[PDB]
């Protein structure tokens, strides 16, 4: 949990507009910087948050800037560009809002929106920079130049797809969208072959999830991937002149959570109704196997109203007395435990599948055949949400594992960087005042040993009078205790999603 | 949690009949006694298993033996009788079962039983033992003698009251049962006055809570009692030529949780639809008010199976091994809090409604004005249950409060206590190995500043070879560590409930 109030409201400045650089700033490195990081980290946030006197509303509006950290020769840099999206493009051109966005309709005076403001992911050699829609943006990871607009539907059958791509130690590529039967579609994005030909030009649909509403098919946001199974988690947050894509919105009062697995190698559907109380989900954790279970590690908001209506820009940007109060009747935050039973027999019908030794996660057996699960709660505090989860991901994505680091949000104001023991409970917390970091993510030493042997690097806020207005900052992953961290002197806004580029 | 396993099986020692006493036996007291603690320690449990070759199939059989430790002098007594009921004493005149109990039927060779192995509770200036049915007994808390039986449906129309009632500080006793309109009865019973007539002549049902299914009640165990409210918790567990009470549970599926809420001075129950997950429930921690809603602090199993499924004695009796197997698909123990609002405002359908800032329990209104609960987990271990609670009563009984005791139950064998702060979870444990400690019980230091200034107390089975088979264990409530332990040498069976007797 966090340890402050935020009564000067420096947070303001994560939702405030930046130019771009025409080529990359030094930063001003303190204490030692590891001579084993060696690479970039690429950071996707909203960076243009009105088109002269035209606001954008919500969170998810503000125009994609890709951002850049740069490691070489002990020194560091950093660098900032806008994407050149057509929604960025010809606003530039007109002067005015254009594409319509997430919460904001652009009036004339379906164009898709391919706003990639939230992540960037590998596919072959190259780096794509997304959205949630169908169009995904090429970019340059060196130099930040924007390359080419790529329109998924032009290979598979999606209307769209997570920024949350699975990636598999060979460079194939996993991803989720809604499509048409409705249901929802994994798709696969093989590696590079020896032909060199475009990696994306050889998508497929591997499997199909069915969807709850014959109509109307749930947010997804991410999904879960060991190496044997795919776990989609559906929600209650449904899809149904001026109209945005926020508006379309609407809470499903009593369907709960319906969980789905899927056969990953024999590209199978598993008729198995997994069923729990409602919750939203945005970020999965981490997914494993331990005998005939998976352990689908998850960050929840307790409730079924759209958490996205607390994001707002006018909200966000209030003094902290009412962001508290605004964040009262919003869905609690609480990392969660499931357990899926595999290898279910109908002679249990009436109790508890779930016959691991140490979990406390339940899975009852109904005559229906549906399968009750209840959750093991690995952390909770009240309004303070573990968030923006990241783990060792090379080496213990969709396995067994014991620890995820996280953005800590203070009534949704991000205020600390948290490490969670996920078998134990204990947590960590690197926290100073009127500082407001982004996710963190990890980055394992060349010869680590241990789960946890690397550093995380955050992106951190901290506009107090007397400050360098932002920083790079390396904690050690062990206990999060600071390892160095590089100022710079301008603002930096927001950032949600990104990645460390080794070289 | 605990921290051993029981290869010994020295547990089934709690499980074997002994026999009474003709007079109290002197214990042998090592640490100092506090000055302040003089009383008697009170307690029922099973004491005979089989009559003659006859044998008592579950752990709620066996014939109800009041034990009581003695604290005078600094000389502490060990004594303890059988209660001469009706079961017990017709058994000892036939040498055979001749009233069904829980889980045994008798065979001829509704006469429902009064064997009262579960608690004691004062009544005016009387001392009452009880199990569950309409039957309860008073008995002589000097001299363990048996004085008479009194049926409750004389007086009030239940036909049974929970071995849990609440009393308040002026000796107003406050019970639940089922009746007939299916419903529920809280039946109060007032303090003895100046006329001196027997309380229970004047006990009054005062309100009464209706039932989720017309022909089937829930198996109540316990409820919620504040200064303002009543609450009960009904859950799925319904009551239904040789049948004995267990035959008549089974689970329904459909109904989760429903939570009910009664004003307690103008005798109303609110029409509010509290609503949850499938749940066992035995034991309320406390409950209490704060602003506009009430905090439900309850002892859970995770599941929809009747928990006494796994209580046996023939499973109890088994080596470890096996114990453990045995508990592999029970439900799952877990402490949660609940949050009740009062004061809904239907402008705030679809949101959370507990707006109390140092919580993450949750209650969505929905819109046919069902009001769906998540609870906030304070304790949560694999097969670990934090049981028994027990609390300061006198003072934080129906109040804000910090501090629970319990048993601590390792696949539902006990064999440690717990302390649990309810604020901050942090949890303190008393244990030793081949030793299996009773119910806590909480005696004030009658100067208390604080919560937790006083002791526990607590009867211990420790079976081990070179060992006095059982001691009366003193802890610092503080801490948990041990003041004082007043060894017998003779066997003490399993003991659930009781009180400690000021004088
Ligand atoms: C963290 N960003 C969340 C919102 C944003 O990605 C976004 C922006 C614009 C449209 C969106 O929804 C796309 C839609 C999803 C359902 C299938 C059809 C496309 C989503
Ligand atoms: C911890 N003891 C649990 C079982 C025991 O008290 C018991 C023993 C015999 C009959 C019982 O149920 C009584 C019944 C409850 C429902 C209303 C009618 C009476 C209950
Ligand atoms: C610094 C990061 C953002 C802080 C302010 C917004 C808080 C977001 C809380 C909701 C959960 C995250 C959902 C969106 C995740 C994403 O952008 O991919
Ligand atoms: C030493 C205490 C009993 C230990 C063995 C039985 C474990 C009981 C676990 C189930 C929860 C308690 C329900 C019955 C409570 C009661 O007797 O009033
Ligand atoms: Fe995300
Ligand atoms: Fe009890």
């Amino acid at each position: 949990s966090s340890q402050v109030e935020h009564p000067a409201g420096g947070y303001k400045k994560l939702f405030e507009t930046v130019e771009e650089l025409s080529s990359p700033l030094t930063a001003h490195v303190t204490g030692r910087i590891p001579l084993w990081l060696t690479g970039s980290l690429l950071r996707c946030g909203p960076g243009l948050f009105e088109v002269g006197s035209e606001p954008f509303y919500h969170l998810f509006d503000g125009q994609a800037l890709l951002h850049k950290f740069d490691f070489k020769e002990g020194h560091v840099t950093y660098h900032r560009r806008f994407i050149r999206t057509d929604a960025y493009v010809r606003a530039m051109t007109e002067k005015r809002i254009v594409i319509t966005e997430f919460g904001t309709c652009a009036f004339p005076d379906v164009e898709v929106t391919d706003n990639a403001l939230v992540n960037i992911y590998p596919v072959g050699e190259d780096y794509y920079a997304c959205t949630e829609t169908n169009f995904i943006t090429k970019v340059n990871p060196e130099t930040l130049e924007t390359i080419k607009q790529v329109d998924l539907c032009n290979y598979v059958s999606v209307n769209g797809a997570t920024a949350h791509p699975h990636i598999e130690n060979d460079g194939t590529v996993y991803n989720i969208g809604n499509c048409f039967g409705i249901a929802y579609n994994i798709v696969k994005i093989p590696p590079l072959q020896a032909d060199k030909e475009d990696p994306i030009s050889k998508s497929e649909i591997v499997v199909q999830f069915p969807c709850s509403d014959r109509f109307k098919p749930s947010y997804v946001h991410s999904f879960g991937l060991t190496p044997n199974y795919i776990v989609f988690v559906e929600t209650p947050v449904k899809i149904n002149w001026g109209a945005n894509y926020m508006d379309c919105f609407e809470s499903n009062e009593t369907m709960g959570v319906w969980l789905h697995i899927a056969d990953k190698k024999r590209k199978k559907y598993i008729n198995n109704k997994y069923r729990t109380s409602p919750f939203n989900l945005f970020h999965h954790i981490n997914t494993y196997e331990d005998h005939e279970f998976l352990i689908v590690d998850l960050c929840c908001w307790k409730g079924f109203e759209f958490v996205y209506n607390y994001l707002y820009l006018a909200n966000l940007r209030e003094n902290w007395e009412e962001v508290k109060k605004n964040a009262r009747k919003a869905p609690q935050p609480e990392v969660r435990r499931y357990v899926l039973p595999l290898n279910i027999d109908k002679a249990d019908t009436g109790k508890n599948l779930v016959t691991l030794p140490n979990t406390t996660a339940t899975a009852i057996l109904c005559s229906d055949e549906t399968i009750w699960l209840e959750p093991e709660v690995l952390f909770s505090g009240p309004r303070q949400a573990f968030e923006f989860p990241q783990i060792n991901y090379q080496k213990y994505g969709g396995k067994p594992y014991t620890y995820a680091y996280g953005l800590g949000l203070n009534h949704f104001v991000p205020d600390r960087l948290c490490k969670l023991n996920v078998k134990t409970k204990e947590t960590w917390v690197w926290q100073e005042p009127d500082s407001y970091p982004s996710e963190p993510i990890f980055v394992s030493h060349p010869d680590a040993l241990e789960e946890d042997d690397g550093v995380v690097l955050s992106v951190v806020v901290s506009p107090g009078a007397g400050q360098k207005p932002a920083y790079l900052l390396i904690l050690n992953a062990k206990d999060l205790s600071e390892v160095a961290r590089a100022e710079v002197e301008i603002n930096i806004p927001v950032t949600f999603h990104g990645l460390f580029k080794k070289s």
